[PDB]
């Protein structure tokens, strides 16, 4: 290795943010994430749910208009931009948000990007997921932009072939996120979180439980959400990353490994968060 | 403060109603709950939840018609009125209701109002929320109406900004419930209820898992449903308010503050109900 | 009172059925429930999850085509007559069925009699409930016809006004099921249970959380999957009122009698039912 | 009998996978159900969710276009192929798949034969199930062809009646395997596993609880998630066949076998494959 510290339970527990008795939902902001396409449903789904269980006081889902049902149900408390992903490729935002997602469900394409340029014009963190991922720069801003590939997406982002990037992860995290000047969640076993500023740190929770279609979509809410109740923004990346892992460890307790679905890391959530309190 | 007292544990058990075995659902009366739209269609399922959970005979959802198929598979209990909330704009209601709740998840717009002009020609109590809310006065009636503004709901009602109502929060409540003369839950932590009487409580029950999307639209329903067991009204408000905040410390037991989601509150309620018993 | 007997405990034990280890579905029959329509959807899922709990082979749900896609989520179990209440008013059904119930969330209109009187030319036991009951006679079948009147049906049945009924619930009872040649279920704390051959009983079992909405729709479905499964359906209907009031009693152990959802006791009854094995 | 061996707990337990922490989820591979029509929605959501709990790395579901809204609220976890089973009778698959199903709430058409006559030109393992299942041949592949017939869908296939069927299940079974070439898993009490290589087994688990609708398309998805976590094709399908008896025995230590519902299989899976790891 190059050394890279892991995110260790210390850090997390000296990190995670109180919910004083004084506070109210303003106190921890509206989120907005942009995503879900009636090809792709779910990802919208598993994202609300991971930023709704993770601090936030509102969200806002941006879904295409015949993906609101789907979602409705199982999260009543999500309030809804009508095909929003598709108007923030013709405007910019109007309204002020504590920290925006893109990509989950999201098709590869052009007006995915351009709503991304858009996106990036707020003053908030954003998050770029799935669909969001493309081989392309990013403006000089206020908020970090925190990436969040898979090493198939970071071969489309960059050019290194997967089974080369799986030689040296830490070290193409780091010359990625200091190249982009971008946050790069590599994901994987001992997933690196790799800091525009040269810091990088690699997670030691989870298992291949994990490994599964949908459970990166719980992690991009989880950021999502944990950009909101954290004052410090490379702290929420740190303990989204390290706390979805721990559900899944705590799930394989007394379940197969094999068998995790991934809107149940969501449902872990409120009990393995205590356990860091 | 006013030293406006607590409407403590020993208030709540000793005004709490049985549900005895002679009883038919009859007893227990039918409410209305006017609420949901295309826009915002998750209040209509945490209120109509919240109501069901609490005590009533029978529940009319009178909701956009899109959104009665979202709420059908989670509280197939639930009966409908097509449409109604804009129904109700146009004319009286012709049915006898024992409550009737109106405003989760509905705009705030004028025909929202003349709903709300319609459902006070009603004898029974009224619970108007959210969109209801508005700055205006209210006609001499039988039966009470009970407002639930968030702060930034009552600086919409009255003018008093919130920096400065937060000082004086019972001050402020007690005022304008005298001025309105309506009974006026003003939310927050130490939610204040004030009545037109000049009656005042705090509640002291709730925490910072509360400060979240749809946890007054779990509350209104609550609020709604005990309106309907309890014979004395006053008596069904302070109870509301009071057990939602106790489903909320219960939660806090086991899982993070910054985890919980409003539909878990009903889902809470009957185990704590049990307690007070 | 007339010294009608309680079916009890012993009763139920000596009489529910086996599930043994060579039986195929076939062996627990078809059952078909007509029931739910756009206007009152709820009433389906509850009385088909009510029956698919209840020991049935298999069950297709004759709804209205737009409540469908209402169940499927909740009970991807059942099959289905696409607006099968519909077409039943206009031809015999061609399928064998073990068991059939109509009403629960039908209109009390003459389509729904109609659909009524072809039910009643099949061989085997029907359940009538809610909108299919009116005032009317029966023809001499094979099979029993099984009514599950609330005492306001009672009096829309047979002109006994409510107030007059419940002085005399068994004798009223008895004189009806007697002169129309069909069980009553009279519902009601110590709901009745009268055969056209005279013999009857009073159920022992349930508490004032079943006074709300919902709770006969999953009775009647109830009784239709213990038709299926028990040879007598004598038997079945006695067992499924007995373990329908059971399931709430467990519920109020640990729960507030206020509180309960009509879908819960479905989901009680698995636990409920292996106690009396 | 032919003294047919049981698969046994140590054939399970020696032969299940470990999804170890150096895995992604392409080590799992991509699963195709093609199954749910609008007539019989239910199955593809029953197969779905047998499947993901199945081991598999993604899902893909072609199913009809008005199911897809059915599934995602319960399953987000799934992608879909628009009216794939439709498409599939066109088409030959474009895309690699670890493992196909089709069947499952399909009618027992031609067009669904010719989508099987496409499905069997893929270099996979292949399921056929339900309305898949046709008296016909199968061609030379590479992969296994896996029928899983009730016995009225053997006498389907090949004019044994049931009644004979039952008689003598081994020999016919495995008859009709070496004969088709294909495995057969022929289901009821003590599910015959005939390979077309002449080995055979009896799977040694479930119950009655397991004789209702869907708990059969349940089956096919765990064989197919099976499939796609197992080298040994053969293995999976006999711990697929194993684990779901497994589960209906989980469930009747303290619940009524009369009242299981499939999609429960699904929940209970994660325990019990846990207890042979
Ligand atoms: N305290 C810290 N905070 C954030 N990131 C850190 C850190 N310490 C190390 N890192 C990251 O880890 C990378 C590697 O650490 P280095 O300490 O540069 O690792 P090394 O080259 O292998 O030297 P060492 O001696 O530790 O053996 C750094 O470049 C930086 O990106
Ligand atoms: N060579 C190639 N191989 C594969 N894909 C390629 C590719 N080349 C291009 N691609 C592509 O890149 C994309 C891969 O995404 P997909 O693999 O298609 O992702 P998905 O099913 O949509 O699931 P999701 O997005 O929810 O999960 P994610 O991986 O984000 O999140 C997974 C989560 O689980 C965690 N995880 C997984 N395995 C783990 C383990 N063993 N231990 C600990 N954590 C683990 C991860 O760290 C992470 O948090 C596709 O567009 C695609 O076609
Ligand atoms: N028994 C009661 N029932 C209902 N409301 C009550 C009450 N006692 C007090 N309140 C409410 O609380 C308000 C403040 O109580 P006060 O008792 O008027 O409070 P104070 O002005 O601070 O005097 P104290 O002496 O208690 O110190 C009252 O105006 C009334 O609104
Ligand atoms: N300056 C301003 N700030 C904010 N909004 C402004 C504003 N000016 C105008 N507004 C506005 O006023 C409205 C605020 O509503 P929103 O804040 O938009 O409400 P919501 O997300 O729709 O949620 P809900 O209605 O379910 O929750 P509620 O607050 O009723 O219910 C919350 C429940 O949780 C409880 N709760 C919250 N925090 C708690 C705590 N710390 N302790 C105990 N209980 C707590 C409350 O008492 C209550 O029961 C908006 O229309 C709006 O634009
Ligand atoms: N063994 C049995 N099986 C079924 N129904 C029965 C029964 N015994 C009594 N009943 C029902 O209960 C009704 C009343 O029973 P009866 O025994 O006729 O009651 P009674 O007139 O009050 O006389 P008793 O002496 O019991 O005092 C009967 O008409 C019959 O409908
Ligand atoms: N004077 C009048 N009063 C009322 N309605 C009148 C009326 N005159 C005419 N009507 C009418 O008659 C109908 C009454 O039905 P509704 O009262 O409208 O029934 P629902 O909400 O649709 O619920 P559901 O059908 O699921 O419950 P049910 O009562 O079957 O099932 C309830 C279940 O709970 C049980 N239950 C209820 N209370 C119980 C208790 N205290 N103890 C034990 N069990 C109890 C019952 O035995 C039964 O199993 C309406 O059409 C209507 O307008
Ligand atoms: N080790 C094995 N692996 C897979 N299949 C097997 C097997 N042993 C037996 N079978 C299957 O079971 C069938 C019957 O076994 P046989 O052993 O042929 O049974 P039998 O004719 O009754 O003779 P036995 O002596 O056991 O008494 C075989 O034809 C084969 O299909
Ligand atoms: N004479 C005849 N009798 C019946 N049908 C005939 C027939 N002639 C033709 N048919 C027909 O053949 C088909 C029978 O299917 P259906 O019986 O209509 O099947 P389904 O309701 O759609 O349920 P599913 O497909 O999920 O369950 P399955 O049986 O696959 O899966 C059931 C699962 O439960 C297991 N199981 C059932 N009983 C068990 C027991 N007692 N012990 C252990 N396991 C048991 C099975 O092994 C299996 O895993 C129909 O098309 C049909 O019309
Ligand atoms: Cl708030
Ligand atoms: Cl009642
Ligand atoms: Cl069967
Ligand atoms: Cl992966
Ligand atoms: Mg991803
Ligand atoms: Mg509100
Ligand atoms: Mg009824
Ligand atoms: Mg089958």
């Amino acid at each position: 290795a190059m050394n890279v510290p892991f995110w260790t339970e210390e850090h997390v527990r000296a990190t995670l943010p109180e919910r004083d008795a004084e506070s109210h939902k303003g106190t921890y902001g509206t989120a907005l994430l942009l995503a879900g396409s009636d090809d792709m449903p779910g990802a919208a789904l598993l994202a609300g749910l991971g930023a709704m269980r993770s601090g936030l006081g509102k969200l806002v889902i941006g879904t295409s208009e015949n993906v609101i049902p789907l979602i409705v149900p199982v999260l009543p408390e999500a309030t809804y931009w009508r095909d929003g992903w598709k108007k923030a490729a013709d405007a910019q935002l109007e309204e002020t948000y504590r920290a925006i997602a893109i990509g989950p469900g999201l098709p590869q394409t052009e007006s995915v990007q351009q709503a991304v340029d858009h996106v990036l014009t707020a003053d908030c963190p954003v998050i770029l997921d799935a669909g969001a991922l493309a081989k392309r720069t990013y403006p000089k801003r206020e908020g970090p932009v925190i990436l969040t590939p898979h090493p198939g997406e970071f071969f489309r982002m960059t050019g290194v072939p997967v089974n080369e990037l799986q030689k040296k992860r830490a070290e193409y995290a780091k010359e990625w996120a200091a190249q982009l000047q971008t946050v790069i969640v590599l994901k994987g076993n001992q997933t690196v979180i790799a800091f525009p500023d040269g810091d990088c740190w690699l997670n030691p929770t989870g298992n291949g439980a994990l490994a599964k279609g949908g459970t990166g979509d719980t992690l991009t809410g989880m950021i999502l959400g944990m950009l909101c109740c954290h004052e410090d923004p490379k702290h929420a990346v740190l303990n989204a990353v390290y706390l979805h892992g721990a559900c899944a460890e705590l799930w394989t307790d007394e379940h197969s490994a094999h068998t995790l679905l991934a809107h149940e890391l969501s449902d872990i959530l409120p009990r393995v968060w205590k356990r860091f309190e």
